């Protein structure tokens, strides 16, 4: 039922129900050779839409965008990046554009701008201590430490009980590691075990890219961490 690549043309974008009011959002992107997937989450915020992440580059989050307005018709008034990389705020000048609030920690901001990457345009208080958590409207967004990157947060749903774990969670598909450019290796273990003792009430489990699951892909995503470390 989950959406893969067979199903998404490049440019793009399908939404999957989770639980009552939170989505997923699934993009595609051709990295040298292969096409590979990457999820994004949408959650209601009364009578408007939480945005978490872009679609990963400029033309595939206005389909974001046209794609969330034909299917829920909410408006989408605030987004947050959860770190610095083009497939978390690779968009954010067309969110920017169309009234959308963007927001992501001052770490993020930081590293987006070292990087010459789109820069939200708020900055996320309190989130710069490895097991900070700041509320942020239906969700709570977590700081577990280092891991895929120095800055990457997590994303909490209370009322679904959905974790999105963004890309410091691997899916259970993901053997090997990925792109660890620059993250850390040595703490992402460590910032794992602050994910589990945080939320080991979390019912779904959104990985950066691929099929959702449950917290057993935490282990797993250390299992694939400890391999490559090796
Ligand atoms: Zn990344
Ligand atoms: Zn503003
Ligand atoms: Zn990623």
């Amino acid at each position: 039922e989950y959406p893969t690549v067979s199903e998404i043309p490049v440019g793009e974008v399908r939404l999957y129900q989770i639980a009552d009011g939170v989505w997923s959002h699934i993009a595609t992107q051709s990295f040298d050779g292969a096409v590979y997937p990457s999820n994004g989450l949408i959650v209601r915020d009364g009578d408007e839409l939480l945005l978490i992440d872009t679609a990963w580059g400029a033309k595939n989050t206005a389909a974001l965008l046209a794609e969330i307005e034909k299917q829920i018709g909410l408006p989408v008034t605030r987004a947050v990046s959860t770190h610095f990389h083009d497939d978390r705020v690779g968009g954010v000048d067309v969110l920017r554009a169309a009234g959308v609030a963007t927001y992501a920690s001052p770490s993020t901001r930081r590293l987006a701008e070292v990087e010459g990457n789109e820069i939200p345009t708020h900055s996320l208080e309190g989130l710069s201590s490895s097991g900070d958590a700041v509320r942020f409207g239906p969700v709570e967004l977590f700081y577990p430490g280092a891991a895929h990157s120095t800055d990457n947060l997590v994303v909490y749903v209370p009322s679904a009980s959905v974790l999105y774990g963004g890309c410091a969670i691997y899916e259970l598909s993901r053997t090997s590691a990925g792109n660890v450019a620059d993250a850390d290796l040595a703490e992402w273990p460590t910032s794992i075990e602050r994910i589990q003792q945080h939320y080991p009430e979390a019912q779904f489990v959104i990985p950066g890219h691929g099929l959702p699951g449950g917290l057993d892909l935490l282990k797993h995503t250390t299992n694939v961490v400890k391999a490559h470390t090796n």
